[PDB]
């Protein structure tokens, strides 16, 4: 028959004697001890452990933990054979164990700006004693900022209390991002033993920020006929985010080829660099934009003006234009003009011009040998001029006039031209 | 001096002639036409078109487009050298150039539960007219659904107008995932004229959903000993989200070592297969939980508990201890009777069980040969026996008692066990 015994009781503690009938223990044996002519049946220096024992180790909660046990009655006056009586000893516990974590600090990652009510395990304290004596209740313990943001709620619905961190209020990783909460965990007992762990809240990033360039708009002077390689200028933008949620990417955004054919933009520095002939005769401004973008699962970007202003070099010489006026009409260069016209008549209209810009154009002109036409402005950087005689002309010595023009900038180095016109005479009587 | 004349008017346009003074046109030459002795300039059959011309081309805003020209006063009664005149046309701009996009499919992605009031540029339509010829309104064109999801701004700060696109409530990619508008430009001529594209947002995914296992919790029944690789049982989750955010890995949350040891688990396919040799008698459940992780950038993950039963095989020979009872003790497995004791005294105690279960674990237990002991039941899958004499014992022909016990399942195959007990006898007179 049965037997109820409180586990890890002090050596000697009367467990019964028998409401039934030399008693003899069979079985039992290092746990039990009995008195013979008595029955009466006591414990020993090895203590009931009801976590020890071998035979209740994974048993489903609210089975018994029962130690078996067998005594032998063998005396009747020395008449009868033994009888034996197989007892069971049902050991009750007591609450010798603590509540515990399977380790002391607990580490719990809550991506920012996670919506308010969101629930995230905790996980489960663990407990070797039974039923009531196991764990009761689990309690957070937070500084006040950290009180407002975190609350705990347990499910009852594993049958199992499963301990969870709830949301309450925003968080934001770029203004902080780890909390110590402590989460204690308490048992059933009377006394309650418990325990407690540091359970930190790390925020995660979320590319919750774009990209934000140091300057909204960029401007740079840049040399025409800059060597390749040279710098033209460098962008930069900025991302409050982590990790590739703020790696940055600089790309052309709006621009134009023939801007791609002279500039190059590295990905990563976002130094701008030339990579083709700059000009500034085809183009005295390189307008564009810049790209800034992060390398977030959904990247986000922006975007910043640059205007890269072309600056002259005198790589262009003077132009000298020379066409006709009125009835005087030049063919294949040459020009049909009578002697005897008179002394400052214009022979020809010449035209002068430079394709660079201000000293680099500005131009002065002149004649060449001892030949008896002059230039006369007629109207800086185009100036027109009427080339026009300086003598009267006879068929004397004549139908031999090649007139040559030369110009020159003020640029360094300084740039010449030259052109000519030659004036067949007619003799006139 | 200036004259303001109208592009693309049709040939011999009067633009004027001379509030001063041979009329004779030196520049300008395919654009203009002069009549002499008038001094009045018309237009020809090459039409001077504003967007047309060299001269006129990388002009900032508001700065005239002027076509230069020459002509030269060259009679005055045959008397005078001429006098040029150098001249400018101003040209004035009509509206004869649509508003355009790049592409005519604009393509927008905006991603899923983006705050309201988000902005988002919508690429510049250009116009190659000038002024208030040119861009003057961006209009967004929608389905009822879509009017209410998205806004249509326009930012005038880089003074050139910048549109964008303001999402105006939750968009979730997992209810709908395309939106098509059409945004179009109108410029601000009389007669306008106008472009449209079509615009489409897609919404970009997030990673705003968990896996959820197919069921909430797991069993499956196992075979003891079942061979390396045999399957267990196939977990799964799902997870609403788009690519790697509904990727799904599956591991172990909490197992312990006993498990982990029986168990493999496949990340990718979330099938259990045996690893270890399984073994009822250690252990009769395992029981164990199942993480499946997305593989989001911050991964979200869902539980599931599994209890996987195991199943007996007959793998156990049964066991028979024998031992002493009251003032008969064994040592050695021999034991001292003495000749004269009573019929059915018993010389031991047998107890017989059997590690299974069920059928696997029910024992049938009796004796050898020849001798003059049997079994009695003293008290299923353990069994308590008086090993009792069944005649009188006298040292005749005896201090020879070799009793063998044997004991046998009710497995299959099924399996046996035998032990003996030497009980030396005792002369009386
Ligand atoms: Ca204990
Ligand atoms: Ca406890
Ligand atoms: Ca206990
Ligand atoms: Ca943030
Ligand atoms: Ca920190
Ligand atoms: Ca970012
Ligand atoms: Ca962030
Ligand atoms: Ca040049
Ligand atoms: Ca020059
Ligand atoms: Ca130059
Ligand atoms: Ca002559
Ligand atoms: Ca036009
Ligand atoms: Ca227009
Ligand atoms: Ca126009
Ligand atoms: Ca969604
Ligand atoms: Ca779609
Ligand atoms: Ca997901
Ligand atoms: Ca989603
Ligand atoms: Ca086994
Ligand atoms: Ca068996
Ligand atoms: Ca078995
Ligand atoms: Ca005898």
């Amino acid at each position: 028959v049965v037997y109820k015994v409180p586990e890890e009781q002090p050596p000697n503690t009367l467990i019964g004697s028998l409401a039934a009938d030399l008693y003899k223990l069979e079985v039992g044996a290092p746990y039990l001890r009995v008195d013979g002519k008595t029955g009466d049946i006591f414990t020993t220096e090895t203590s009931i452990d009801r976590e020890g024992l071998r035979e209740c180790q994974n048993q489903l909660p609210g089975d018994p933990c029962i130690l078996e046990f067998e005594v032998s009655i063998t005396d009747l006056v020395q008449n009868g054979s033994p009888r034996l009586l197989e007892g069971q000893i049902e050991v009750q516990d007591i609450n010798d164990n603590t509540p515990n974590f399977a380790s002391p600090v607990i580490t719990l990652a809550i991506p920012e700006n996670t919506n308010i009510g969101s629930l995230f395990p905790i996980p489960l304290a663990s407990d070797r004693d039974a039923g009531p004596n196991g764990v009761a209740s689990y309690e957070l313990q937070a500084g006040p900022e950290a009180q407002e943001l975190f609350g705990l709620q347990v499910a009852e619905d594993q049958e199992e209390k499963q301990p969870q961190l709830i949301v309450m209020g925003n968080l934001d990783r770029e203004r902080w991002d780890s909390y110590d909460l402590t989460i204690k965990v308490q048992d059933g007992g009377s006394p309650p033993r418990a325990s407690s762990a540091l359970l930190r809240v790390t925020v995660l990033d979320t590319n919750d920020n774009a990209p934000k360039f140091e300057r909204p708009s960029y401007e740079a002077e840049l040399s025409e006929n800059s060597p390749i390689g040279h710098s033209v200028i460098q962008v930069k933008a900025n991302d409050s985010d982590q990790g590739a949620n703020a790696e940055i990417e600089y790309t052309f955004h709006q621009a134009p080829e023939v801007v791609r054919r002279l500039l190059r933009l590295d990905r990563n520095t976002g130094l701008i660099t030339v990579q083709g002939p700059v000009d500034r005769e085809d183009l005295s401004t390189l307008r564009f934009s810049v790209l800034a973008k992060d390398r977030g699962t959904n990247p986000k970007s922006a975007r910043a003006q640059v205007v890269v202003t072309v600056k002259d070099m005198n790589d262009n010489a003077p132009t000298i234009e020379i066409r006709g006026i009125g009835l005087v009409t030049h063919q294949d260069g040459m020009a049909n003009i009578s002697e005897d016209v008179a002394e400052e008549t214009a022979v020809a209209l010449v035209q002068v011009s430079d394709r660079d810009e201000g000293e680099n154009a500005a131009v002065t002109c002149v004649v060449a040998g001892d030949v008896p036409f002059q230039l006369r402005q007629a109207s800086d950087s185009k100036k027109k001029y009427f080339l026009q005689t300086t003598t009267p002309l006879d068929y004397e010595k004549v139908k031999d006039y090649t007139i040559e023009i030369v110009a020159v900038d003020s640029g360094n180095p300084p740039l010449s031209s030259t052109n000519s016109l030659k004036v067949q005479v007619v003799d006139v009587n």
